[PDB]
């Protein structure tokens, strides 16, 4: 309705603090605008649980076209992608739709020296995404794909020790989803403490570890663990959520700290801004 333009608008202009625009050129734009600040971009486009195939195909389709327009604008595609939004738990053909399109995506970053992160959705999808991890690993290299680990869940140490032999690629969060005291820890202090033990002990592996969190207690700790273990300062990153903590993304890449900011953009941005809502402190 015209009456609700105003409020249409409104809702937009919250979400914008949060989410790029709704273009690949919007995103692309973005990113330059972090480069030029010393902070470099990890894109995304918004979408998840996907139910049709084809939409799921079309998606993936999505991400190609951002993937080539990144490297024509002379950004190395470094994309984090959901397998929902691609068809994991659906066959085609008799294979996994996600897996057929997760190998497409990481084929075309690869090929422009890129990098693909599978996030971690919720917790019934983690065993059948470090299957599709461990699987899309061995045919492009722990330097083309990683993933996510969840501080708050129970098993995310073994799993965290289960990939040592890939040398991974992982990006520690405390998670971002509704879960039960059967599968995620009730207390903040834990979900807080497993944080550390999973950064630390993916550092001490000697992998690559994306910090990812605006949490400067958890933030000033692992640059305290950094020096005293001699960890050179190209050997992990800083990641945020883009438009949160901006003062710190600045001042971590003036203390030489790599900080890569996650930069999403498209029309279906309800999940992802709704979560960033009910975070709010
Ligand atoms: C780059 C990145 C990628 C991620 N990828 C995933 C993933 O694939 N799967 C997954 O389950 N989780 C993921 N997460 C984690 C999920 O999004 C977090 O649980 C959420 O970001 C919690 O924020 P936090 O670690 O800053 O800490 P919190 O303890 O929640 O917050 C710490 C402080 O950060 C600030 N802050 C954090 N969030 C907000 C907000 N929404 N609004 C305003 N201030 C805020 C506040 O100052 C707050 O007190 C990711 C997080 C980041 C940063
Ligand atoms: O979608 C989300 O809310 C989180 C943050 C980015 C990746 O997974």
């Amino acid at each position: 309705p015209q009456v609700e333009q105003l409020a249409r608008q409104k809702m937009w202009n919250l979400a914008e603090r949060f989410v790029a625009g709704e273009s690949i050129e919007s995103a692309i734009q973005a990113v330059q605008a972090l480069e030029r600040d010393g902070i470099a971009g990890n894109l995304d486009l918004l979408g998840e649980f996907i139910d049709s195939p084809a939409k799921c195909t079309e998606f993936a389709d999505d991400v190609i076209k951002l993937i080539e327009a990144a490297h024509a604008a002379g950004i190395k595609p470094y994309v984090s992608i959901k397998l929902s939004s691609v068809g994991q738990g659906k066959d085609e053909n008799g294979e996994d739709l996600g897996l057929t399109n997760a190998r497409r995506i990481i084929a075309k970053a690869k090929e422009y020296g890129g990098f693909i992160c599978l996030d971690m959705e919720d917790h019934t999808r983690v065993d059948v995404t470090l299957e599709q991890f461990r699987t899309l690993v061995g045919e492009f290299g722990a330097e083309h794909v990683g993933t996510v680990l969840q501080s708050y869940l129970y098993r995310s140490l073994g799993d965290r020790a289960s990939l040592d032999d890939l040398r991974p690629n992982i990006r520690m969060v405390k998670g971002a989803y509704l879960e039960p005291a059967t599968v995620a820890y009730p207390d903040k202090a834990d979900v807080d403490q497993n944080y550390r033990r999973l950064v630390f002990q993916h550092l001490k592996a000697g992998n690559y570890t994306n910090v990812a969190t605006h949490d400067e207690r958890i933030i000033d700790d692992v640059k305290r663990f950094v020096l005293a273990h001699g960890i050179g300062k190209d050997a992990f990153e800083f990641q945020m959520l883009y438009g949160i903590r901006r003062d710190l993304q600045k001042q971590l890449a003036a203390e030489g700290y790599r900080v890569r900011v996650y930069l999403p953009y498209g029309r279906d941005w309800y999940a992802y801004f709704s979560r960033r809502i009910a975070e709010t402190p």
